[PDB]
């Protein structure tokens, strides 16, 4: 172990949790950014599995009778493992074909169906050139996955082809149904020829959103929806049942909440008779989880049915973990298998989490268990209630923008989850303080830093509302670390919807404290300009009186042809508080330098004609030399190399630059033999990044990453030698998701570390050896 | 050039002997300390600078030659020194070698006629350090050549009697007239000092000893104080003040208006009183009453028309800056008018005892404005006793006996004698000790040990702190200050000890208190002549204290047993990674390095592991690169290790089972040749290679300091580096540290740089940057 994770567990949208039918307590989890995790203790702890070509996983299936053979459906196609998920290989027939369901023929594990699909991730189906519209197809293997046949069930190239489920008749293994936006289809020869099943009301709601079939094969359950381009605005899915011997649908929503996106129904494999247990959650909607009971008679008539919430709002009966997400959005839900020694239970989620319910057949009760985070003995106070801090169970799937550390305190600023805070060095966390009174949540935190309020170390943060990275505005908050404990509180200083302190509403893509005067804080409001808090102690003095001290505007950026309009990273000068650098990503791009004059006025100018949306600049001092380091595209004549991002270095504050790292350097230090995905999607890979470069003392770090495909090439550490040259080494090591949004060199407990945040796998740190620092 | 050793002190803090104005240059003054030699200032005390190296640093007198401000005489316990470069360097006068001198006086009109008088002020407990005795013949060294040679003039033949001379004063109106004031009595010469004979005092039956004389500038009136002939000043408290004309010996007591029963001494006439009205300045030794100025109006027939005494300095009332040393009323143990030459204005130089103070004079008012000339107030305040007191940074002198130091972030504490808890919140620049004054006459003036503990995650100062002056600590008390804010708002609370044995901790002084590095909530302490005790968790002890309750300490070792037990600890060294193991250096009962090991049942077994000895012997235990080091600074050690009374550095890497010599006096003399010591040729034959402590170990670094407290001689500070083959290579790091004897040293990282913090038995706290140090990450 080299890279050390510091996360509270999970935190990203979970696609599925799949049980191994051959052995109780063995489960796999499909993440949308880090691939597949495995557990052999029913989710008490999770371990990463082998490397996939694409990490956006929609389906995992374990071969009945062979736990070593596992199939994984990803956005780029099907993978097969023959060593129990230790290693994976892309299946050539399905390359560039997103797969989201995998089903085995009952009694013949060599007969497999893998169906094109992508769950609700319509936003991502085009990342590799696919479209939602196309012929309706499935892939069928009859030799256990060595070869696959392409079967067409609909030939309309202009209609949505997403398949949501494939389900076999347990009582007649050659009968199989599929549920698709194309409709529900049936095959009586194992999936080689299909016929369409008419829906309950195809003129109005033709799209199927999942089917279920009773084990005796006699009853089909389905939900149906109107045709609309985006699930965001398609809210009412209705639930129906029909006998399969004569298609005649009846609506069976009596007892369900109205106007919900019910999907992926599923019959308990234990329902072998005329009473069927049907598990029903939904995409997006938060209502917990339903179990329905349908009592048919032997005439094929439904005597009665009833839906029961077996999971509901937070009420004290289950540990919600750190992710206070109530009611649960049960975006997947499965009964446990009847094989392998499994007990009867339910696997589900609150959306970003993993939950397992055990079942009491005496009183038909469910007991929900947190399978993503572990509470510690530390407590935080919020809503007048005490909540534990939580340490991860082995997974981490958060989009983390930035990180700051002071003594025992760590904060990572995340998308979706906002202010993620730790008071034990990053072992356990809580983000409860981001849920503010008045009904708004500080769910997007793009920058954090540590300032100085009259000698008291004070966290500063760009913290605003908005999910999925859709930050609403620039908004500056501060937390005085009086106790380095959960008792410390956040207060708002500037920005927000109310334009507090005269700070405009443009997002502060970075907030930076001056190392020379840590009371002074710089921030760049997107499309407005660069602003400054001269002394944060004075700003808090006004705040404590119920007043507000205005911020100072030091640069105006409102002209696209002449001004820098957006900044990604601000680098104050390490020793001169009247000089700052920033990387401009809007208007006139590149590294900009500003200098304050005696009358307090500033002059700004471009010092490197670079570009790139996530371009960074860093300035530090080491043994008498001030280094200026740019990670970006371009640079001008003699430096630009197409759209390749490069590391450029200057020792004279940006008047002269030297190219010290390129993609060719990266490939020589870390050959493409190290990348499982090079042969298949290397022709698409672009040498860019999400950020994550840093410099301190004699060390420099960077990471090549292409967010278009969630592909990370590697992490590279450079050592500045006594003569000026930089020698580079590969420090990727065991970091499996290596793209980086930010990196900082941080000394903790007398040892120098590299703290790095990732756009999908949270926070990691790594020991750095042989480092020299200036005494500071 | 530049500086290496960096002082961190509030200013002065030790008994001040004198402040002498340069008559040739206004605002030029010299200060006589008893352990730092002579300080100089050219801005009338706004800032002080060190001067040249003396052979002995107990200075009793300083005099600048009239007409040549570059020739300066300095009287010390070992004799007169002479500088010809304005105090930059000194040479010891050979005729006065081993002769304590406390008075130097020049002849008016001819500065080549000088008188140097044997003396030692009130330092009767120090006159014997180099073999001298208080009893002896009354004698005086006189020179007619400006200092080339000195002849010994005897004015009393009795060797049964005390010969201390207090003052020597010429007659400004006829330069060959001069008097001296001595425990012999008042003697007068019309010779310029070649023959003398005794003047009868006012009542030699009861009070034969004169404690200083003063002569009016016209030579016509003499003032004096006379004392009983009792040696110990603690039981001789009633000095009486008299006046006589010099035409007829006819003493008149002139105490009316003075406080009764005071040790009045060193009277002085304002050189401006050239007529028949005299202003007389009068302070005292020990007694605290401020400072008197007396006015004597004589008429030409020769009688005292009238006289009155007025307090020109008094109890603190807010009208003068008392500085950090809340010492009120002032004990004006010296007081001098400013000269009339050199452009000086009229003023008074004096002290509250450990300080330096200057008063300016308003003539159209007869008011004095007292100015703090030892420390500088900052803008930080300490709230105490309904008043907000500034913190104070030093003006260039430091004279405190400091036992120990502890640092956490911006907070620094010096544990001192006399001045108790000396605390800083800006890294040691400025200080306050006001919190040691607890009220009701209960002052924590002696703090022999400090450390930083951990109370539920909050760093917490722990201290042995008790009443008593001059190092006479009354008992052991454990105090704790939680550093909630690292600011003067943090407060001390007493956890255990005292005369009522709070928490079951007995009354013996906790000569050391040490926190376990493996578990910083656990604190060890050794109560002198009782044993070793433990606070298992200081947070839990504070939980009880905050409820108005007390959690008992734990006894882990009885030290009641003279022939079997260790009974006094000088330093406790808890094991760096195993909280069940503790070492300490025993300096009472069975001496040496002892090791205690906690067993399964919770009991402890202790045993001696080195047969060392020494009152200030130290032990240090630390870890570096997989080795646990145990280092002793002491004499002895047993067969193969003992070498007479020489202190040595012994090292062990197996918890004291086997030891090796790694530094000896021979190694020190090779690394730092005696060529570096100005005192070697005079008193080097007396120097013993001992120490007051100040050894330390951390990472690949070991430090020690050779120092003989019997003569206040420091040989040097030595730093050893642990090579990868296990051997230690030593270097001299004395550099500009002029007082280099040490009571404690700690290696401390501050803002990314390793520093050595060392406290000294007389010059406060100093720190030095340490290069090439490597630590285990922790
Ligand atoms: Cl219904
Ligand atoms: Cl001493
Ligand atoms: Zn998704
Ligand atoms: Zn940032
Ligand atoms: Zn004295
Ligand atoms: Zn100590
Ligand atoms: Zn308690
Ligand atoms: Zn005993």
């Amino acid at each position: 172990t080299v890279w050390q994770p510091l996360n509270p567990g999970a935190g990203g949208q979970v696609q599925d949790v799949v049980a191994d039918p051959n052995q109780a307590n063995v489960v796999y989890m499909a993440s949308d950014m880090e691939g597949v995790y495995k557990s052999t203790n029913n989710g008490e702890s999770w371990q990463i599995t082998g490397n996939l070509v694409n990490n956006r996983v929609f389906a995992v299936a374990v071969t009945p009778g062979n736990s070593n053979k596992i199939f994984v459906g990803t956005l780029y196609g099907l993978h097969i493992s023959t060593n129990g998920s230790n290693s994976y290989a892309l299946v050539p027939e399905t390359e560039n074909k997103s797969i989201a369901s995998i089903a085995f023929k009952p009694g013949n594990a060599n007969h497999i169906i893998a169906a094109p699909g992508w769950r609700d991730d319509d936003d991502f189906i085009g990342k590799f050139g696919e479209t939602a519209a196309g012929p309706g197809q499935v892939f069928v293997s009859q030799n256990g996955g060595s070869s696959w046949q392409t079967v067409t069930f609909d030939s309309n190239s202009s209609t949505d082809r997403n398949v949501y489920s494939v389900v076999f008749d347990q009582s007649n293994a050659n009968t199989v149904y599929l549920g698709s936006n194309k409709g529900v289809y049936k095959s009586t020869n194992g999936g080689l020829n299909w016929q369409r099943i008419a829906g309950p009301d195809d003129a109005v709601r033709p799209w199927n959103k999942g089917i279920a079939l009773s084990p005796n094969g006699q009853v089909l359950y389905a939900t149906y929806a109107e045709a609309k381009p985006d699930l965001r605005y398609n809210t009412n899915f209705l639930v129906y049942a029909t006998r399969t011997s004569n298609i005649n649908w009846q609506q069976v929503t009596g007892g369900l909440e109205g106007n919900r996106r019910y999907w992926y129904p599923e019959v308990d494999p234990r329902s072998t008779g005329n009473s069927h247990k049907v598990l029903l959650g939904a995409v997006k909607d938060r209502f917990g989880l339903y179990e329905g009971t349908f009592n048919w008679d032997n005439n094929g008539n439904l005597t009665n049915f009833y839906w029961e919430k077996i999971w509901d709002s937070y009420d004290g009966s289950w540990d919600i973990g750190w992710d206070y997400a109530t009611p649960p959005n049960a975006r997947f839900a499965h009964y446990t298998p009847v094989t392998g020694g499994w007990a009867r239970g339910v696997w589900s989620t609150t959306n970003q989490t993993m939950y397992y319910a055990s079942h009491n057949s005496g009183n038909n009760s469910y007991s929900w268990q947190n399978k993503y985070s572990t509470p510690t003995s530390q407590t935080v106070n919020w809503y007048g209630t005490e909540w534990p801090t939580y340490k991860g169970k082995g997974t981490e799937s958060t989009y983390t923008y930035d990180v700051a550390v002071h003594e025992n305190y760590v904060i990572q600023g995340q998308a979706d989850n906002g202010l993620m805070e730790s008071w034990d060095g990053g072992v356990s966390w809580s983000n409860m303080q981001h849920r503010r009174g008045g009904g708004f949540n500080l769910s997007d935190v793009q920058a954090v830093d540590i300032a100085d309020a009259w000698g008291v170390p004070t966290v500063v943060a760009q913290a605003t509302s908005g999910y999925g990275g859709g930050a609403h505005n620039g908004r500056l908050w501060a937390k005085r670390l009086n106790t380095h404990s959960p008792a410390d509180q956040w207060v708002e200083l500037a920005g927000g919807p109310n334009a507090k302190a005269g700070l405009p509403k443009g997002v502060l893509r970075d907030v930076a404290v001056s190392p020379a005067n840590p009371a002074k804080v710089f921030m760049f409001s997107s499309n407005y300009g660069m602003y400054m808090v001269e002394d944060i102690g004075r700003a808090l003095d006004y705040h404590d009186r119920g007043e507000t001290l205005p911020v100072t505007q030091i640069y105006e950026g409102l002209d696209n042809s002449n001004d820098a309009r957006i900044a990604r990273k601000i680098a104050p000068h390490p020793t001169n508080e009247k000089v700052v650098f920033f990387s401009s990503t809007g208007g006139v791009q590149g590294v900009w330098r500003g200098e304050q004059q005696n009358d307090g006025s500033w002059t700004f100018a471009q010092v490197l004609a670079s570009s790139g949306w996530d371009a960074e600049v860093e300035a530090w001092a080491y043994n008498g030399t001030v280094y200026l380091m740019s990670f970006a595209k371009g640079g001008g004549p003699g430096l630009t190399d197409g759209n390749n991002w490069q590391i450029l270095l200057s020792t004279d504050e940006g008047q002269n630059w030297q190219k010290i790292f390129t993609p060719a350097d990266a490939m020589a230090v870390r050959p493409t033999s190290n990348l499982v995905w090079w042969n298949s999607v290397g022709n698409r890979f672009k040498f860019t990044g999400k950020g994550g470069s840093a410099g301190a003392g004699n060390k420099i770090v960077m990471s090549y990453y292409d967010h278009d495909y969630q592909l990370g090439y590697g992490v590279f550490l450079g050592t500045i030698q006594s003569n000026g040259q930089v020698n580079w080494q590969d420090i990727t090591d065991d970091l499996h998701f290596s793209g980086m949004t930010s990196s900082r060199f941080i000394k903790d407990a007398g040892q120098m570390y590299l703290y790095s945040t990732t756009p999908g796998a949270g926070l990691w740190r790594r020991s750095i050896s042989g480092m020299n620092m200036d005494p500071a």
